[PDB]
RNA sequence: ACAU
DNA sequence: CGATGT
């Protein structure tokens, strides 16, 4: 319905899909960059959306803070709240670092808890997530 | 078809 | 136009 603005934003970017990718995480009110991770040689647009839902989950936990995160991604959302990311990109040593990345979080998700909720971003209604790139 |  | 996903 309403924008939640206590919340953090969460967003991928990439040079190439599979390409480069990157992450960062947002305050949806304020834009300020919370979080920021540093260009991973190959990966997928949607490795790269779980990984930064993941990283938000551990930041704002990190912090005692119950605010939810925004993601425009359905896939990310879906492979989160499965702590499964179904991806199809190949393994080899061109992949491993993103692989051993998202491999990690779902450990992660697999050792923790958390009430964070993880909410559909409604670009349609919206414009863009705030944490664009 | 929907989300990227 | 190409790719990643449910
Ligand atoms: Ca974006
Ligand atoms: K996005
Ligand atoms: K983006
Ligand atoms: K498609």
């Amino acid at each position: 319905e309403e924008i939640i603005w206590e919340s953090l934003s969460v967003d991928v970017g990439s040079q190439g899909n599979p390409g480069i990718v990157e992450y960062k995480g947002v305050d949806t009110k304020t834009g300020e960059v919370l979080f920021e991770r540093e260009p991973i040689p190959i990966g997928t647009n949607n490795m790269g959306e779980f990984l930064a839902i993941v990283h938000g989950l551990r930041y704002l936990k990190e912090r005692n803070s119950r605010k939810p995160i925004y993601s425009d991604s359905q896939t990310a959302i879906k492979w989160v709240k499965d702590k499964k990311a179904k991806s199809t990109l190949v393994r080899n040593e061109e992949t491993a670092l993103i692989w051993k990345l998202v491999d990690e979080a779902e450990e992660w998700l697999n050792t923790h808890t958390y009430e964070t909720p993880i909410l559909k971003w409604q670009t349609d209604k919206w414009g863009e997530i705030k944490a664009d790139y």
